[PDB]
RNA sequence: UACCUGGUUGAUCCUGCCAGUAGCAUAUGCUUGUCUCAAAGAUUAAGCCAUGCAUGUCUAAGUACGCACGGCCGGUACAGUG
């Protein structure tokens, strides 16, 4: 499942301001940047060995 | 600038100190127009202290769900300022 679809967003409703909703930033979320960082670490290991 | 002068005797020559002489540091007195530097609660009490200040700090890059602002789109997990 996709955890991005179940984030509980709090409805922000202030007088005089356009009503809307807010969501937190998911932590410990596997993202392409995390995988790329892991790949780079492994690549550095390979370079050191070579 | 490698310097002396007054004072013991009726007078002399000595010894010898007292006093004078110049600088330098602290204080103090009288006086003081310009201008450049500039010391400054050490000495007595490392005695006692009202009050205020004297040490804080965020980048692109640890943690943002404060609408505190501001969205752009509005379910686009997380825009940005913070
Ligand atoms: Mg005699
Ligand atoms: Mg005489
Ligand atoms: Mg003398
Ligand atoms: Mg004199
Ligand atoms: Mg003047
Ligand atoms: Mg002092
Ligand atoms: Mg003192």
């Amino acid at each position: 499942d996709d955890v991005r679809q179940y984030v509980v967003r709090k409805p922000l409703n202030k007088e005089g301001k356009k009503p809307r909703t807010k969501a937190p930033k998911i932590q410990r979320l596997v993202t392409p940047r995390v995988l790329q960082h892991k790949r780079r670490r492994i690549a550095l290991k390979k370079q050191r060995t070579k």
